[PDB]
């Protein structure tokens, strides 16, 4: 069932409602919310307009009542994201991590049964 | 008085070095003020604005420059995303918009060439 969410920097980003688990397993909000916090800093230096959205399409991904396909971000705002923020995060020793490769995302109207999110 | 570097640690590092007391809060100290802006710490970390940090800064911190001898605000346009990103979440947790920190209160860009304020990013 669809829950309203509970991650602070994820309410407010254009949707109410997400569901666990996450694509990366975590089974609560809480728990992916204590995850997700740790880019606050990215977020508020604003390398990427994209980020806070991108971020919490993946943490607590959208949830539609009716909907069962699971709806990641495009490509394309992975794309963007990373454009924009990895070079900071490599000046601070971070790698843009593996977890949010760009590639495992899908593109944009390239089947039409598999639908994701753009900002 | 006086032009002194900020101290804050919650305000180091927002665009400008230099504040001065008392501020509009009629705060004597930087350590009175921190004390009160530090408060809203949490709200910086949960990122509901990017905005927020400088703007609260702009108020507990305001800025000072050895060439304008005077407050200068934030523009009403800092404040109006700081609260449409995070007036919801403090509703929502049981904290009003304080009054102190209005939008209503500050200056329109540019509406009187003469009223300055301070814009960013
Ligand atoms: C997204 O959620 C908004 C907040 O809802 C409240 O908080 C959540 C966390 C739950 O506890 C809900 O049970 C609460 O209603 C909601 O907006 C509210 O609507 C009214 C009742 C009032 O509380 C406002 O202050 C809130 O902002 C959103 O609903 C949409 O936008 C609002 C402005 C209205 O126009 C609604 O009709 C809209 O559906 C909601 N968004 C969606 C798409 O459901
Ligand atoms: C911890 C407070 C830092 C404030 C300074 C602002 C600089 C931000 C850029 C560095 C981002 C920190 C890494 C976040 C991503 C991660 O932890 O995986
Ligand atoms: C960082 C330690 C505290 C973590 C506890 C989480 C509390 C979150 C409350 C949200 C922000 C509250 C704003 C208070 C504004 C005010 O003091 O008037």
């Amino acid at each position: 069932v669809c829950q309203e969410i509970t991650v602070p920097m994820c309410r407010g980003i254009g949707y109410n409602l997400t569901h666990m688990p996450n694509q990366f397993n975590h089974d609560t909000q809480d728990e992916a919310g204590l995850e997700v916090h740790q880019f606050w800093p990215l977020v508020e230096i604003q390398c990427s307009p994209d980020l806070r959205f991108f971020l919490c399409s993946m943490y607590t991904p959208i949830c539609l009542p009716d909907y069962h396909k699971p709806l990641p971000p495009c490509r394309s705002v992975c794309e963007r994201a990373k454009a924009g923020c990895s070079p900071l995060m490599r000046q601070y020793g971070f790698a843009w991590p593996e977890r949010m490769s760009c590639d495992r995302l899908p593109v944009l109207g390239r089947d039409a049964e598999v639908l994701c999110m753009d900002y």
